[PDB]
């Protein structure tokens, strides 16, 4: 159950970008999540937004293990959003790559 | 939308390393225990030890309110912010979607 904890991947990507792209951005960063839940060692992946600064954009998302989230990362379908994501953002996916501590 | 989740990134030496996971741990049952609790975890950033993330998920403004209120919340940060070189730094955000 520790073996099992410690195995896991958790990801929190911070995106930003101009206000006049807001609506644009967050378009495409949807199309990352119901294909990312399909991929079969995620646990979960969400979307969110920062309530005072709604610019500022957040994935969360986590992983069976460090092959899954690797597998992931290699996706086309993820590199493929990466693409026409990187020129609408001012703050480029900026990735914290964590583990779980509690139980 | 109601929802309300929340980062929290909290630093420290390298030192206080053990000591600040051992104190940060504390919040995490008794916050599980707060009504409106959708979740609650500790985690510390791989590359980066010194780092740790709190990600809670609370069911409206009142119970993450309610949650920043706690006098327990309070207590274990009294203990916390001396051992804290950076934060505790909280974004509120909302679940986006459609």
């Amino acid at each position: 159950m520790q073996k099992i904890k410690s195995e896991e991947r958790h990801i929190i990507c911070e995106l930003r970008c101009e206000p006049e792209n807001r609506e644009r951005v967050k378009e495409l960063v949807l199309k990352f999540v119901e294909p990312a839940r399909l991929e079969t060692g995620c646990l979960y992946y969400d979307l969110y937004q920062k309530i005072d600064e709604p610019d500022t954009f957040y994935i969360i998302d986590g992983w069976v293990n460090q092959e899954a989230v690797t597998s992931h990362a290699e996706n086309p379908h993820v590199a493929e959003v990466m693409s026409d994501l990187q020129p609408l953002l001012t703050f480029g996916p900026s990735i914290s790559l964590i583990t779980r501590v509690s139980d």
